[PDB]
């Protein structure tokens, strides 16, 4: 279903593989040096690839996402971890290919409250949180959402590199432009009004953790920005309308999503960039085995402007402190 596709040629993938050798710093323990090295090395990538990523990063009339095919094959992948605490993806050659493409688009960032602030987070099924609304779920559909809908420091892009896929695990994508095309002028206007409260994601909460902005946030609008290139903040599960029409309108958005969403099954060697301002995403049910061969994605986050989170970070740090989310 996915429209915006970048297919790397054999020669382009070989250049990416060679350029990755310029990124030598430890992704977890020297995250800033690692990301700065990727940003500099990204200048050595094929110009056709860099041009595509820069136009996607600018954002104007982009499709809400970019699917990249043809990344070099990951040859000695360790078993899929049964939890996200290990940060296994951050060691692989794919993580350096992911950083190179990411740093073309913008600045990599991590959040202390999400996957322990790991530069790359392991997106693997959990047996305990199989029926939960998190990146580690599987038995239930991961409902429609903006990544960190509750946070003003939410990423500009979500980067997903596939290490192991699952044929039943579909990624759903739905743009703010697809939404607006199905709505009336009145519905678009109400969506632009501050009528919905949000709460902090389950994955962000912890014992003794206090957020400067609280647990409950808003009311905020769902839509914003230009009429022809709208921005979206949505959370199917956690948004609550402040009025009866606002609640009905949240259901209208969900219905438009089920009717118009595009799907894609992430496969090894593929990378998906989601524009977190222009598109919302979801994930179907799948049946993991927890045998070490399950679906395994490497997730990272990108921001255009590192100065917006400077108050929340340490000097030469890539991690936003939990209380600032
Ligand atoms: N972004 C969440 C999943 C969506 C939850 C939406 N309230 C996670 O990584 O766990
Ligand atoms: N359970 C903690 C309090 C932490 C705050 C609630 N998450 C205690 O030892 O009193
Ligand atoms: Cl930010
Ligand atoms: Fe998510």
């Amino acid at each position: 279903e996915v429209s915006a596709i970048l297919v790397l040629t054999s020669s382009e993938a070989s250049t990416l593989e060679r350029v990755a050798d310029l990124v030598t710093a430890h992704a977890l323990y020297a995250a800033h040096d690692f990301c700065a090295q990727a940003q500099l090395a990204a200048a050595e990538l094929p110009s056709r690839v860099v041009a595509r990523l820069q136009e996607f990063a600018w954002g104007d009339m982009n499709e809400g996402h970019l699917l990249i095919k043809g990344l070099p094959q990951v040859r000695s992948l360790p078993p899929t971890p049964t939890s996200n605490v290990h940060a296994v993806a951050a060691t692989t050659p794919m993580s350096r290919y992911q950083a190179l493409i990411n740093e073309c688009v913008g600045r990599m960032i991590a959040y202390e409250a999400e996957g322990h602030g790991h530069t790359f987070q392991d997106m693997v099924p959990s047996a305990m949180s199989a029926h939960s609304q998190t990146s580690l779920g599987s038995a239930v559909e991961l409902e429609l959402h903006t990544e960190q809908a509750f946070s003003p420091l939410r990423p500009d892009f979500v980067s997903l590199a596939c290490l192991r896929g699952d044929p039943r695990a579909l990624t759903y994508l739905f743009s703010a432009r697809q939404l607006v095309a199905t709505l009336t002028t009145q519905e678009i206007a109400m969506l632009r009004e501050p009528m919905w409260t949000t709460t902090v994601d389950e994955s962000f909460l912890a014992e003794g953790r206090t957020f400067l902005l609280g647990f409950e946030r808003g009311p905020i609008p769902i839509l914003s920005g230009a009429d022809d290139d709208p921005f979206i903040v949505f959370d199917q599960d956690l948004m609550r309308g402040i009025s009866a029409p606002a609640q009905e309108l949240q259901q209208t958005v969900i219905r438009a999503y089920y009717a118009e969403r595009v799907s894609h099954c992430l496969a090894p060697g593929e990378m998906l960039l989601i524009d977190n301002r222009r598109a919302v995403h979801g994930r179907s049910i799948f049946a993991p085995r927890f045998d070490g061969a399950d679906r395994f994605l490497s997730r990272s986050f990108i921001v255009a402007d590192g100065s917006r989170s400077r108050h929340a970070r340490s000097s030469f740090g890539r991690v936003v402190s939990a209380r600032f989310s």
